[PDB]
């Protein structure tokens, strides 16, 4: 057995993949895959809006709010957010506490001047966030950005905004959509790289609060526009349709699962197993803050680097893939990853100790 | 047998589908599927490279030109074009003669005051592309944009660009890229949605003349600025990794087939063989001129639509999918694409006659 660690392009669950390879030539006795057939017939606008209406479900969505299946990925919003929301303002709140949260500041910069939140803080020599109620925001902005799930540095900001109506909160799910209950209305934006929690690379979800259409710039393009996108239900153009049917089969899957709660708890005992190996340890370390502690993006360094090598290529060969951290080792364990995976895991890392150490 | 005539996204060729079926648990031994990895792996990244390298083989793409893997869809490019290519100007020529050019026109006035060509003409009751020599130019237009194939309307404009070196001509080949050799040093930018003959939908390809690099409009999102996606190789951010590992799987088939002068020769034939029934039948008509039918969408009328809902029941039923015209125009429309074998115009040519027999 495999056990695929990667972030982005991540694994699927087993049973949808087994699922689409089956009915990959000849889907629903049609004699056609369902990545070849229009957009535009009924047996695809099913596929679509079914995947719609249970991601409404698996998130409580309230009605007020549009779910979109966008071109482009999270970087795509990036530039996406901007171009639709700001309106006729200058400036927006973003809140820098890691790397994607910093990559959106950068892109921010193509459309206004934004106001950068430094979150990060240092407490017992661990690293954590700012409250939300220390975040200096300013008048007037058209909206504020955070990113509540850091890729790359394992940290997650799992806090519930609470600000006042005034303030139009957006935020970069991709890594941790559908991993726990969140509030959805007090949010303005959601938006997620579907290749992490929903389905394969390719395909974007954005959540939009009604009352945030209208406003977009004349230069967004149409592809990436939210009130075009609306009023065509995400078919102004061709969407990437096997990307759209394969997140329609992991929501099918999820809803079997039990929904969000369900994994909820399954993600809750493999970060507990996950990173007691690793507090538990004097060889892997990891030192972010216990209440930004990521549960689906671990990061972990070894005591002695010069071993990083050697563990890829052993933990590989134990069908372990995709362990490596950004420029030590991040094991992603999203919804997909069984708790048997971690376990597989932790095992391999205990011996890996015992033979290195 | 199924065949299928849709539009977009299309038919791929079976072979290619059945391989990916084959392997889409277990990708070359790892597994895993070609989905579920790093795109900045080195697995993913000969996928990628292959893809690209194929790609140039078959369309005898010049090294001067980049070749990107893109997100957004052709409509994408409506915006991308301008936002790329525009630089310090505000004028850019567009050729409309057809539902896609006019989508692009409508685009470009986000972004510049596009001159608008009305190169539409009817020559002896059909309809007819105005030759490239009355398109109006504009002195100091940043480009020309035209669509050589226009998918609704059933309109090829197949004619080599010849203009001076101060023209950078841009072209929407999605319906047709890969359908006939082609001179890319006659373009700046060549681009095609993937879901007709590349790919699945999900990817765009975009040909991009070097030279044209490096002025994108500061609004461009990175997503789409040909520079930033030629400076990290398509990998500025994730790939639709499957869509192009499937194009590459496309690329190696249709090098199988015997590459792009092959599929010409076959095209030609499905072409004379359709064309031919609907001209030599009273019960279906096409009635755009012969130099300018498209090989690759065929539209045509029903003499008698109010029978329209029966050809499509019946051809459904004996396995031709997806012929109903676009609404724009109804009627009927056959997308008759590179996987498209001649034996699915013959199955199709054969229902169209006996349709004819049994309710004309
Ligand atoms: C939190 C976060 N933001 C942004 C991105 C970038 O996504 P994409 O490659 O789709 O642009 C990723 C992962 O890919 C991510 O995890
Ligand atoms: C010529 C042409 N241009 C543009 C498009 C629109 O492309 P997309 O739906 O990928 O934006 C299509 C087909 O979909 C097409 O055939």
């Amino acid at each position: 057995q495999v056990y695929n660690f990667s972030s982005g392009p991540a694994m699927l669950p087993a049973e949808v993949l087994k699922l689409a390879q089956q009915e990959l030539c000849d889907w629903h006795g049609l004699g056609t895959s369902v990545m070849e057939i229009s957009h535009r017939g009924k047996e695809f606008i099913q596929v679509a809006e079914e995947a719609e209406q249970d991601f409404r479900a698996l998130l409580n969505i309230p009605s007020n709010y549009k779910v979109l299946f966008c071109h482009g990925g999270g970087r795509g919003q990036f530039a996406g957010i901007p171009l639709n929301i700001l309106g006729d303002k200058k400036v927006a709140d973003y809140v820098d506490a890691g790397y994607w949260a910093a990559s959106a500041v950068k892109e921010a910069k193509k459309y206004c001047t934004p106001n950068v939140i430094d979150a990060k803080i240092t407490v017992d020599g661990k690293r954590a966030v700012k409250p939300m109620s220390e975040w200096q925001l300013t008048p007037g902005a058209a909206y504020l950005h955070y990113c509540p799930n850091e890729t790359i540095d394992g940290i997650a900001i799992d806090e519930t905004p609470n600000f006042g109506d005034d303030v139009i909160v957006t935020a970069d799910f991709s890594s941790t959509i559908l991993s726990r209950e969140i509030d959805v209305n007090r949010f303005g934006v959601i938006y997620a790289g579907a290749q992490k929690n929903i389905g394969p690379a390719g395909l974007t979800l954005v959540i939009v609060r009604e009352d945030l259409l209208g406003k977009a710039s004349v230069a967004c393009p149409s592809i990436l526009d939210y009130t075009v996108l609306s009023e065509n239900d995400s078919m102004f153009n061709t969407p990437p349709t096997f990307a759209w049917y394969l997140a329609g089969l992991v929501f099918k899957w999820l809803k079997q699962q039990g929904g969000v709660a369900a994994m909820d708890k399954i993600n809750q005992q493999k970060a507990e197993l996950l990173y007691g190996v690793i507090d538990n340890s004097g060889f892997y370390r990891n030192d972010v803050a216990q209440a930004n502690r990521s549960r689906m993006n671990v990061p972990f360094q070894l005591a002695d680097s010069a071993l990083d090598k050697l563990f890829l290529e052993e933990s590989f060969a134990a069908g372990l893939h995709a362990l490596k951290g950004h420029r030590g080792m991040r094991a992603s364990i999203y919804n997909a990853m069984p708790l048997d995976g971690v376990k597989t895991l932790t095992d391999f890392m205990l011996d890996f100790e015992r033979r290195h150490g």
